[PDB]
């Protein structure tokens, strides 16, 4: 019995055999034509779920006993720092065990080789300080708040036809967001058609549910209560200490995330106030920020101990759908999009482009400096690293060389997804770079080469500058070990 | 053919086989580019223990039919005067046993070949007198104290690329730990993530717990309380005999009574300063809105086992009810803090009155391996407070044992009769140290053994195996040394632990499967 | 599906296989650390017969079903036109066959893959004028004369610890011998001798053979005799067969010495060194023979004695005996001396070479890869899997070597990538060194046919579609 | 084919298995205490055949496909100049071998292992002189010619009580082979018969053929014909040419044709039928040779000796005699032997003399027996793998412990247990006294010039350089026997 | 001719209901070209001849029912 046991060629396989199963999945999903993919388990699980980004996939599932669940860990963190752009780090990690191949060929000390991480260190800081950025962005900007960036991103989506306008549209959320502080009160939604525009932006939080069929139809002058919380005749007590408090504030609406008890439910539509059952707490975080918030405790909650934002609440109908609109925020920080979209299920995959968008942007706003995309800069560094490898020793530049060749398999993903022969493309593409152009990179929609400035299509600084250090310490815990597993069972 | 039945002659190969066994797992330990074994084992055992301290595993298990245990037992001698610097003898002594093909060639006394174990001192004895030592060792001592031996008992281990540096940094420790105590308290903790320095050192105990995001970050003139019972209330052992109450809102007065139980904390927490509590069990929620603006740091379920090595470090406590403030209890008072260490986040206790209990943090990289710097720094303690009261070395990096070996090869022929055979194995069994040395470092075994035999015979004893130079050089620049006494009995033990196992035969059984 | 039939990737697949087998075989000989191998035949083979060099073992037999000997028959023509130097250019051409597997996922015809062929013209001149060359051949040579190319043949032979010296030796025989005129008439031989020196350059041929117990000891103002059909003054008769016993009685009171079953080597080089003879019957006495009259003895070398032949008035050509200490190593040089010549010959006559220790090897493949991305899409990715092959040949000197091979391929580029043309592979070292500080050194003519030799052995497969048959029942 | 698999350790095990099997089988038979083997083949082999010469066994079958068929056969050559004596070289040979156990744990390389030869270049030189051979063998000698080495081949045999004798004759025969003639001109039959000496000297080679039941009887003055050609106006040529000279006997090497046959008998010249080249051969040295070639072969091209041919019974199956030859360098020897056993050990042991003898005299160089030279030079070899660099030094050591085998089976097959003999040996030797050797007598140590047991020089070399290249090939190769090349 | 048949059939339509009957595929461009200029041109009656006999062949064939194959032999 006992665990692991793992020694010699099997015990390198087994790191070996994770990478390769991950890297072909997420391989079709970057560029402009990305597959989706939809999950189907049967497993205390109940539909088939589809996601783009490869990140929020991996997350979701830790399938079995061999070892990638953390290494896919790191990557979230990434996303909130600089988001997701299109997801290749994970494939850069896994093509570093390929050349571990030629290594049994070396039959001595694997370890000595490991020198080339160290060597990843100064290689990791070649770049950052190197080739990328961009001159301008003054805060605000009228036009250098987009047309860049999220461009990218969409890009590697079909849908930007009508789409990349809709990117335009992202970063006036930025503008208004930065101020106080992070990202996240921003909340996304997509409707299912009617519009050139394919989309509207929204003065405060969209939400979606109703008290019941009773109750008054709309409200003026609205105020907020938002609860943490959900001797027959003391039941009547609960009832009237909820009324006697609601009558003085003029209680239009009350927002509740959880299950609501039904003496309360049935005050409420006499009085001339809205309830909410079940709201999700991601909606009523959001909506805190932007009413100037509350504290939640128990019945004590109305007047002062909770501030609420005055314009106007009301349940409202766009084009046909009939959806609860909070409207009127002081605080601007957090505001909402909503999507009318051209009907088509291109539109319906919105959802799926904007919450992309939603990360990129507020990352690129206060990163104040960006990349440019379409792998251009991955093929300008391939060409430079060859050379790099031949600068140091022979310990150390064995591994640097196998580093370098990885940049190698990003041209060919980015070309194959455009649907033009990856072949065809990967020499093209080197000739360009070697000249010396930054700029240039892969046209996919052309299926050749092409100037990525005209494009707009820029990276976050931030993407590049984490994933190269993060790609060579998970890889240093492979190859250096040869027996592993983890503590506690039996 | 066909069966595992063994007999008399086929019976000692399974004694000659332990030997060649041992030895591969060995080897690669016994020196400054060794690999790291882990070891899991299923059924009365306590998680996997990784070890880089060949001494430690050997005798920790008895794992088949083959007998070794008997041969293993003996090598912990040499480790209650010393028993480390990089492991060895074990090596030599199966090098023994291949002879043995050769000891039915001779047929006559298998014991009287033994005497020639009793030449093995007059041998082992040869290595004392053999190789100056180095003339060092005082008091604290500002430049003796490292960049010598530790980093040649780090140099086997995994870590030792960046390693040295915190090899380097064990004597500090020692220097602390040396008379007014004994060996007690030190515990080290490594982190997942990594800093040039990788590693920081504490005035005191190293502990990992937090009580919540509220509360002060950083304590100061901290006392500590510590509680063999629970800040949970309700029963207490009686009962209270089930209250009555007349209409209802005046229970509100039981709500009022957890209050009070929060009051007797804060008022008498207040007048002793109080700035720390640890609790080796579960909280109750009431204290900490209480701690949190007080402006007092606790830690719930914290380990007990941490707790007594922290009681000698404070000075102790006597652990009972509420009383337990004040005199009862007897906290240090320098510096409680959580402090940021490159990566995780770690609550150190330091500036102990007592000066007997320490801490030394290393870091790492992360992975289950890594975990050997735990069992790493076990024998680099052990050589440091030893390398102070030895006052003596001897050069490093095999330069001792070319040199010996060249010695025994002129024995030999020598003296006449039964116990030449004898002599002379023990001789060619110096020549493997110069090879696994080598062989480690990435360079040709094979060509090593070659140049360095020529070096050692011309006279110079400073000259040995410069791996990083994948040559010879010399070995007291790179501060490269052994321990004194761990040579004198080394040699000693190896020969003993030897002839209990060759004398013994093998393992008994009648039928196939 | 019933008997032998193969498409696609199961007909490629025995093509494949073929140059698979040969390389593992040939591999281990390549080096000093070099190994021989004795293989034993099915018909008409007496015994297990041992050949240290691959192209005598490769060309006696043809034996199985693969095919495989058309490959083999090519390396001959090359030897004759250069040499044996250590086997090698069997090796590259099997390597280029491993990309085949990468070749299926570029997905498309893979016979204008065979374009990429016609992209190796751009890969031949790759390997000309972006290299080291001379820059220093001039005539006699202070330095490198020699430390060179022989050294590397000389190394994949046990015998260099001594031996190098020996081959360093050999060049001083080259450029007496250098010139337009009769390429060879150079012969060495061992001697049982003493020490250190390990040889000793002097007069004349060497040749050990005797008429018999009576005859005289030695001539002066020599006439050679040389007859192609078995048995003026006459002081030596050398014939290229078995001699009749009667005119044998006749010789020895003459006052002429002469030799039995002289070997023929030695007779055609001997006679452009003469002045020519017309090997004829009975009437080849006279003008229809040459002669040179100088002086023919036997006579001891250091010890032993063996006959020599000097003084000859043409001049073309001259031979060095060498000496040596005591083993089947010393005569090894025998070997060395013939194979160290030949190289040099071609060296003069070309006036151009490059730097050795696979210091040539590891610049033009860095070079090469350039190439592949430039010209297009078809063209990219069969002239990339040629540039490869460069990359193991560095691999294959430094394993034999007994050093690491993972840590020699990265300082190796290393040194090669700066614009250092000297530095390269030492194996003595065993790291990487200044190749010029050895004197190592590779004539110009062998990188141009052996690139020429190895690319058409790799169409075989290629420009026949297929060989053999499908199902008959 | 070209193709066999083995890989890794396995093809080093192929070669370790076939020498393992051989050296047990073969270690008893050497010294004067050996032992003969039987062993059954089925498949037109009838019985059991018993060899007490190792030499003899192993040419004659190859059993299986591991290798040693090659390392077996480079014996004979051996044998044919000095070779035998005792059978060791195979035993040694067989044990380098096994170090290759300890290659594995060199974890490094083969090639750079042999480094060993190298080793070999000094140890060769080291021992080819300081162990102190012998100073005497002159050449001819009067009697330390044998009553010695023979004697030792003899003592392994029962025959060693009246064949002690026959083993002394072979000496004489031996000075007769002097000279650069070295391979050709040894024949010997045991004869059925009686006496005490067992054995008759002819001045010249001894054949078994007949012409024919017709013919003459005795040929005087004869001469001597030898033809390449058969005999298969012919028949007047031959009678024409024959009758001027006088020619009394013809000789040829294969068929003879029936007309000249019925012209023979009556012309007075006696023919014989498919007559063995090798006796030819030894012929032609003795009576001044002849050119032999077609017909016109007669007069001056043939030269032939006229003392006396004749037909005759020595007592048990009819021979024919040539003698008196004019050249005298080359006889032959007949032994004739009181019928048993013993005597048909006398056809085993001079097809072993003469060439262990032949070379003894051309040498002027020996060994002293029993062990006495192996272990001299294993105390030598201590010193040597320290003098050289270093890679050769653990190739030195190896090859050193290699000799120590040797004094062990001697004392192992005299009844004595050898950890003694080993320990007491080595002190006599180390001391610098080079008569003293191993005593089986004895059991212990004592002075072997008395005994008169030396080995010649030449098995010592053969050995030594045999060993090294019957070595380096077989761990170097993994593909054997099957097909043609590559 | 080794190139890529997805990106080929693409433009080589393209350009054929431009109107230009003279371009066509350029094998050795691995694009399309004008097949003039390399003197292409297949005999008309290549390709009457086989599209007739496939109709005719198929006029029989979907109306019949014993059959199956191997290949030619």
């Amino acid at each position: 019995a006992g665990a692991d046991e793992e020694r010699a060629e099997t015990a390198r396989l087994s790191s070996f055999i994770g990478a390769i199963a991950i890297g072909d999945l997420v391989k079709s999903t970057l560029g402009p034509k990305g597959m989706d993919k939809i999950l189907l388990s049967s497993g205390r699980d109940a539909s088939l779920m589809v996601t783009n980004d490869g990140a929020t996939i991996l997350k979701n599932i830790g399938v079995d006993n061999p070892a990638a669940k953390v290494l896919v860990d790191m990557s979230r963190v990434q996303d909130d720092e600089v988001g997701d752009g299109t997801t290749s780090v994970t494939v850069l990690a896994a093509e570093l065990l390929r050349e571990a191949e030629s290594l049994i060929a070396k039959k001595i000390h694997p370890q000595t080789i490991i020198a080339g991480w160290r060597e990843a260190t100064k290689a990791a800081r070649q770049a950052l300080l190197n080739s990328a950025v961009d001159h301008g962005s003054d805060e605000v900007k009228f036009r250098q708040d987009l047309m860049n960036i999220a461009g990218t991103t969409l890009s590697s989506k079909l849908l930007t036809h009508h789409k990349d306008h809709f990117t335009k549209l992202a970063v006036e959320a930025v503008l208004r967001l930065k101020g106080s502080g992070n990202l996240e009160a921003i909340h996304v939604i997509k409707k299912l058609g009617g519009s050139l525009a394919d989309s509207y932006l929204d003065e405060g939080f969209l939400l979606d549910k109703k008290i019941g069929v009773n109750q008054p139809k709309r409200i003026e002058n609205a105020k907020i209560l938002i609860a943490n919380t959900g001797i027959e005749h003391a039941e009547k007590e609960k009832m009237k200490e909820k009324v006697e408090r609601i009558l003085k504030h003029g209680i239009n609406c009350f927002i509740n995330r959880q299950l609501i008890y039904n003496y309360p439910e049935q005050l409420f539509g006499a009085a001339g106030v809205m309830a909410i059952e079940h709201a999700d707490f991601v909606g009523v975080e959001r909506l805190a920020l932007v009413t100037g918030g509350e504290i939640a405790s128990t019945f004590d909650h109305p007047e002062l101990v909770k501030l609420g934002s005055c314009k106007l609440i009301e349940e409202v109908m766009i084009g046909e759908d009939k959806l609860i609109h909070f409207s009127g925020v002081a605080l601007g920080e957090a505001c909402t999009i909503v999507l009318r979209g051209a009907t088509q299920q291109i539109l319906d995959e919105a959802e799926r482009s904007l919450h992309d968008a939603l990360c990129v942007l507020a990352q690129t706003v206060k990163d104040s400096r960006t990349v440019y995309g379409g792998g251009c800069s991955e093929m300008l560094m391939a060409h430079a690293v060859t050379q790099l490898a031949s600068r140091t020793p022979g310990k150390e530049a064995v591994a640097m060389e196998s580093y370098a060749k990885a940049l190698r398999m990003l041209p060919t993903i980015i070309a194959d997804n455009a649907g033009y022969d990856s072949a065809d493309l990967v020499a093209q593409l080197r000739a360009a770079h070697s000249e010396g152009k930054t700029t240039a990179g892969l046209d996919m929609k052309e299926g050749t080469i092409g100037d990525m400035s005209v494009l707009g299509i820029t990276e976050s600084f931030q993407v590049k500058r984490q994933v190269l250090l993060s790609a060579a310490e998970a890889a240093e815990v492979i190859l250096r070990v040869d027996n592993i597993i983890k503590a506690a069972p039996r």
